């Protein structure tokens, strides 16, 4: 069963475009059979590919800071009460990863996932951040102009 | 959503015959009752059979790593190693420790710390006695499987 | 290079003044031995008092916190870590010897850890139970102290081999 | 309290032998100003020979490992902390850090650090890096052409 890794910012750093993305990545997802694996409490871009996932049936695992509440669409709640250190579970835990859009948290989130040379997907990230990528390792790093091409790159990747 | 069981034991060399027994039965029950069960993959003792007594009846297991092993269904990779995964402690509803070392010793002692509910399944008296001195309110001694996946269903349902 | 002590203890109303007493006795003894204190770096404690008691004897300290800001006064050194109720293994793997002042629930993990690293671990001012039970984790890791000048001689002894 | 300065660069040979005399001559002028050094504990690119530079012009330095551990003998306090995973350490015990070089894992650590409000120096990064840490936070991230350029950074840092 894949597992696929979505960063991306927080409430207050999402546009409202990504976050339509971020929903309709979190279907594709959970349509084509996998699951989804995002920080469990983040309200931006995470927590809109989690509703997407869960609106199609898919099973989500969210990464947390016990602590109260939840959200009701995270099926699997993994609390590492790590604070502000890593959870690079998303990073070394997935089999493929996508950032949607970009903010210094994310960018920790993605490099870490290159030096543990896993394949990162970038939708929504801006010109500045896919060449610094892409120049760290360009083998690793696959850009994607929207949903659909965001999942073929996930796709072609679990066949290697 | 499903209540996640952790259980935490000793690893190969220090869990002797009987614990292993214990360990698959209690995860055969934590299945058989419908539990999620959380342990750590990679560790050849207690751990890595209680989640073979739940595979072989069905459940649903996590592994938490620092490849593996059929018997887990997800793998969460922490990337720490000689470092504290606080996950099973702090993501499971329950915890069962089976056994006892060092290792077990400071996962207990971090679950009370959260204050979260440990059931002591085979281990001696000395840690049962040192962990009731901690939290009494919170320490569970069960006697044999039965006692502590009872011990189990009436803590989910406080 | 410079020997460093682990200092770890319980918290405020799970400490007792004996220990909080005993707690800056052993951190002036720790720095009058040219040791490095290590500890927690919160102005709360038995962890507290081993750092003024160490400043007061002229030593050095290092203190370790999660988070954000409020270091003791007594830190020289600030290990600031990011990490929650997640341990915090580094007093355990960075201290060549670590000593327990009184007892909790945090000082037992961070004792069981420390012997698990294969680290020797003095008790000072705890009661039989745990002194037994970590005795029964590991026999030849555990030293237990009855005062702060059996500590401080523990520690020597281990750091001499 | 005497202030700590964080270091942090590439290992092996994402390290260009100019970077390793950058590195070098920086730690000797932390050292010189009376500051401590926090750098990665082992013997092996930037990192070290910053330390040996520190040392050299009796400065103290303080070396961040995971498990377990030892170790260069640059290194006067050893943190060896097992987690094999993300020492946030440098970031958010240092008063301000400087990046020599740039690899995936300086890039996760610069991340992290504008992710806490901290200030970066960037030495002998590529302008991509100088241009995408300065697309995430404007006021934190600070372009130094050389070694005086970095220090006269870190001392008015310091001096704010």
């Amino acid at each position: 069963k894949p597992i696929i890794g979505v960063m991306g910012p927080g409430k207050a750093d999402t546009a409202e475009n990504q976050l339509v993305m971020a929903n309709e990545l979190g279907k594709q997802i959970a349509t084509h059979g996998w699951i989804l694996l995002t920080g469990g409490r983040s309200l931006g871009v995470m927590h809109e590919a989690m509703k997407g996932a869960k609106e199609a049936g898919g099973t989500t695992i969210g990464v947390l800071p016990d602590t109260s509440e939840i959200s009701d669409a995270v099926d699997i709640p993994i609390v590492t009460g790590l604070g502000s250190a890593r959870d690079n579970i998303n990073a070394l835990s997935s089999n493929v990863l996508v950032a949607v859009g970009m903010g210094p948290g994310t960018a920790a989130e993605v490099a870490l996932a290159l030096k543990a040379k896993k394949p990162v997907v970038l939708l929504g990230t801006q010109p500045e951040a896919e060449k610094f990528f892409t120049s760290l390792d360009a083998g690793l790093v696959h850009v994607a102009a929207d949903v659909a091409g965001a999942i073929a790159a996930v796709k072609q990747l679990l066949a290697k």
